[PDB]
């Protein structure tokens, strides 16, 4: 029987399923639609509250609309471990610009999509290494997350069950290279290692860990390039984020669960209320602002953005 559904959403539901290539099993469509309508109501309430001045950002339905919290746990996976990188050397007699955006200088590849695999650690790492290779050579090449997923087990990563950016940077050093995305395309599943040195386009000399301070993170973003970070993304407000400065009162500066890439920072209004980090995600361009999110900056390390920050040296 029809589990108390909103008749006015039927067409949208039919269209959403097609857009997202859903083909549901026996007796699956009903409870899935119920998940979707509950998320729709949650999004609409939040956005109405936004109209009433209660939030700094809006939400929108996306490809996560039918997912159970348990499936969402498959895509997340949390981050802790010794800090083994080289020491970040604070820039001396230096004030960083008021805004930075490395996309404007060619350091950033297009937004990618991790799919139904807990591999954001690999996307964060490739983004940071893409940035440094570009800094060093002036050439931007998208790098293979699949290469990291399949091959960096020895370094401590766990494929689609999670991993750490510094472990990925370590693998690249140990391995003597990393293949391009084109040569070693993304499958969103862990498979046997197929690294081929012929197709290596990147290398690293180790990595640098940034102190757990947003001021240090700002100096790093200003002087280095894109920075790998982990955040508490484990809230529906982030899952369905659409536009604006993300601020979630329940966000933890610990309990990190999702790796992303800081590509810059800025200030939406003047200069303590409305500063933001510009963050590249790996949930596709449909999510957020073309795949990006502005995360609250200088608000007591909101969502832990500065708690696990690093970059590779090339």
């Amino acid at each position: 029987m029809t589990l108390t559904f909103d008749h006015s959403l039927e067409a949208q539901w039919t269209k959403w399923k097609a857009m997202h290539n859903r083909l549901y099993g026996m007796n699956e469509e009903g409870w899935r639609r119920a998940v979707w309508e509950k998320n729709m109501k949650m999004i609409e309430l939040h956005n109405q509250e936004y109209r009433e001045g209660k939030h700094s950002f809006t939400m929108a339905m996306n490809a996560f609309g039918d997912m159970t919290s348990e499936e969402f746990r498959q895509v997340m996976n949390g981050f802790q471990k010794p800090r083994k990188g080289k020491v970040f050397q604070e820039p001396l007699f230096y004030e960083a610009p008021r805004s930075v955006d490395w996309r404007e200088k060619g350091y950033v590849t297009p937004v990618k999509n991790q799919g139904q695999c807990g591999s954001s650690w690999a996307f964060s790492a490739t983004g940071a290494l893409e940035g440094q290779m570009f800094r060093k050579t002036g050439r931007l090449i998208s790098l293979s997350e699949q290469n990291l997923v399949d091959c960096s087990g020895p370094q401590g990563n766990e494929g689609c069950n999670g991993g750490y950016m510094d472990y990925a940077f370590q693998y690249v050093q140990d391995n003597g290279g990393l293949d391009s995305e084109e040569s070693y395309p993304y499958e969103a599943t862990e498979e046997s290692c197929k690294y081929n040195p012929k197709y290596s386009v990147a290398n690293d000399t180790g990595f640098v860990d940034i102190p757990k301070q947003e001021k240090a993170l700002m100096k790093a973003v200003a002087t280095v390039g894109p920075i790998s970070v982990a955040i508490d993304a484990g809230h529906e407000s982030f899952l369905f984020y659409k536009e604006g400065i993300y601020f979630e009162p329940d966000c933890s500066s610990e309990d990190l669960d999702h790796a992303v890439l800081v590509v810059g920072y800025g200030f939406e209004s003047t200069e303590d209320n409305n500063k933001y980090w510009l963050v590249k995600n790996s949930w596709g361009e449909e999510w957020g602002m073309g795949g990006y999110v502005k995360m609250a900056k200088d608000r007591r390390n909101h969502c832990g953005i500065a708690s696990l920050a690093s970059y590779p040296t090339v």
